[PDB]
């Protein structure tokens, strides 16, 4: 069969839940740099549809660049004012038209429409309290570029793509109680389930997790839609509620664990001075946003593990080499830390410039085995696994494109 | 205060077999946009204290860089589609005058456009900011509520947010290597010499063992090279150069240098530019993209994803803890017995900036040294820093730290 350039090392230090010390952070779905990302990617995907349904390939893009502007409101009790709308620009470059010569024929492409209805249709879809029409503006600067039909051909073959770069990702798996409780945490609170039981609860939501020894401390940043909370009393009682829920999940995954809640530790309830919004994000005044400036592609901020400053989000996932390891990398690890005998495990792809993808330079698979395993019963099908994903490599970009993965 | 110093067991990363490490430089449109952000709001901090004595609130770390198109040629090219930069962020814009009972407005929209364009005429030398760049501002008032936190205490400032800053010293060969060549190669100094050299240059080194290949994509400006030879020796004496810098602060590696590897000499198509910037080539900026605050890009060393640059310096954590763990642990490395030193210094919103709710040391120790004989010192360090936490924003201030 093939040989690729795939490393299995035992890694013989400390696992990450031994260690004393971890801090992991979440920006949720509301957040204005966790907007920008979702919008930048919403984008691709719409485009990859567009250009799919013309060609049956998709051609080059890149959308990884969405700058959103704080607007202006006057929160209330009962239901305050928006004032301005959140201004949103949307930029990066695609494939527009195509010039074929031997037909006389030039096709253009809905490049422009297509991103701002994309953008619009994911804040509707995420943002419960954001009238799109009134509150948002989408403002369009993405380059439309042209491409010889003859190149398009070339790309209907739909070959594995080469590598133009030496890039990397780096993922890695399990994730720890703490990692866990943090995302968890705020995909909970930004549940349709929670929402419904509790609507003055927005989406905008910051976790912060710290854990000293066994003691977890939660910090919570959660706008409070203030359509639904009539006083300062009403206010308290939504956090007391909130509260109450994030102590049984707690429990549910991190039993074993101390869990100290904190929620919008920087209001002053007597002076009234708390996190009231009109729309349930800080994007409406208090905060800007943009790409790649939040989360990684497993959806945490970790400084106690290896992190790219890439930004996957709006990347092409046909091309781009960088978002493709980066998401492969979590892919591998992940079903890597599946094995008998796996504590933990790092991965790590390297590209070679002119090779296809998925014949990358290195790939190195650092593994921590439990007690009383042997590295080298767990190598052959550690390798195995990730022989499995390089061979599917282009599974992994469908997946991209259906948003069966995340990108934050 | 909540100091917690722990022995770490690990490889160092100079013994790793692999490393990574990359520079965004002061011309790629990505640092253009964290320069301008750090631009913007030092120049509001100046026009804060001119009329009130005091800094306001602010911040205005968004800047978001629409590449614009050119037209590039031997000799001199033209620009054809002007690069639009938007300034964006939050700002006090205006006062209420209780006693008018008038609102006051405030300069933020001109000081912010002055303040960008005079830092893009700084850093790009051939660039014509009436004609290739667009600056528009869309800066706005900032909510209230971070307004009373950011006044509540402005003798020891409260902090804006629960966030955490990251720091590492001592840098590895490699880190010094890719920091030290962009550093040259964008000094005064080399591009007197050498005005073909634009300020667009992005530099990645890749360790593998003792080998250093280093990549590097420079921008040339193309009224300094007549033809596609003199483009050749503007590579090969700009390569000649860097060999001797990696000489200077590699010894004992072997050095690979790669410049502008995508070149095409058979087709004349190489990174010839007008203005020095990629960003006339349709490419995109934003700000917290690029560089950590010491000045690099390293996924073999734990990053905040913090975006230090125009942040306030008063009470952003988010760009004061960051330069603070920076100074602590390049301190701690001084130490005799310390190899590595790792800083994470986590906030709670609301607490005054000197009290972090964790400020976390982690030793790699030189060999026979007992972290029991380190950690009274570390922690020291940490409190003196702690103690003169009002340095950093008057070093921010006076211009005497990097942000990217
Ligand atoms: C942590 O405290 C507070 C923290 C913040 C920080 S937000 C950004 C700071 C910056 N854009 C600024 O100009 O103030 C950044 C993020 O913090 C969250 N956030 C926004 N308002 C908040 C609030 N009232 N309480 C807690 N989190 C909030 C939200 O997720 C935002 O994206 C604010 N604030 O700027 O109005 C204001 C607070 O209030 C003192
Ligand atoms: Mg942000
Ligand atoms: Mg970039
Ligand atoms: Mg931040």
């Amino acid at each position: 069969s093939h040989m690729r350039n795939i490393i299995v090392k035992k890694l013989d230090v400390e696992p990450i839940e031994e260690r004393p010390t971890e801090i992991v952070e979440r920006k949720g779905l509301g957040h204005p740099d966790s907007i920008c990302d979702g919008i930048a990617e919403s984008v691709s995907r719409a485009l990859c549809k567009m250009y799919m349904e013309k060609f049956g390939t998709i051609l080059h893009h890149n959308t990884d660049q969405v700058e959103l502007v704080g607007g202006h409101a006057y929160p209330k009790f009962g239901g305050g004012v928006m004032v301005s709308p959140i201004y949103i620009l949307l930029s990066g470059r695609a494939t527009m038209e195509i010039l074929d010569k031997e037909k006389n024929e030039v096709i253009k492409l809905p490049v422009g429409t297509t991103a701002v209805k994309a953008a619009k249709e994911y804040l509707k879809k995420v943002l419960r309290n954001v009238d799109v029409d009134k509150d948002v503006i989408i403002d369009c600067r993405i380059g439309q570029g042209s491409m010889d039909a003859v190149d398009v051909f070339e790309r209907q073959k739909n070959e594995v793509p080469l590598a133009n770069d030496t890039s990397f990702g780096v993922g890695y798996a399990p994730l720890s109680t703490t990692e866990r409780l943090v995302l968890e945490t705020e995909r909970f609170l930004n549940s349709d389930e929670l929402k419904n039981e509790i609507p003055a609860v927005g989406e905008d939501i910051k976790v912060m997790g710290l854990r000293e020894g066994k003691k977890i401390t939660l910090t919570i940043a959660m706008a409070v839609v203030d359509r639904y909370v009539k006083n300062i009393e009403e206010y308290k009682e939504v956090i007391e509620k909130v509260r109450k829920k994030v102590e049984d999940l707690a429990k549910k995954i991190a039993d074993g664990y101390e869990v100290e809640i904190h929620i919008n530790t920087a209001d002053d309830y007597e002076r009234e001075s708390v996190y009231l919004t009109v729309t349930g994000t800080s994007a409406e005044m208090g905060d800007d946003g943009s790409v790649g400036r939040g989360n990684r592609v497993n959806g945490l901020i970790t400084p106690f593990r290896p992190m790219s400053m890439e930004a996957a989000s709006g990347k092409n996932p046909v091309n781009h080499v960088g978002k493709i390891y980066n998401i492969l990398a979590n892919l591998i690890a992940n079903d890597i830390a599946k094995l008998e005998g796996v504590k933990e495990c790092y991965v790590r792809i390297l590209s070679q410039a002119g090779k296809p993808i998925n014949e990358p330079k290195a790939l190195d698979i650092e593994i921590i085995t439990e007690d009383s395993y042997d590295i080298k019963d767990i190598e052959p099908k550690a390798k195995e696994i990730a022989n499995k994903w390089l061979d599917n490599i282009m599974e992994v970009q469908k997946m991209i494109v259906e948003g069966k993965v995340t990108t934050f």
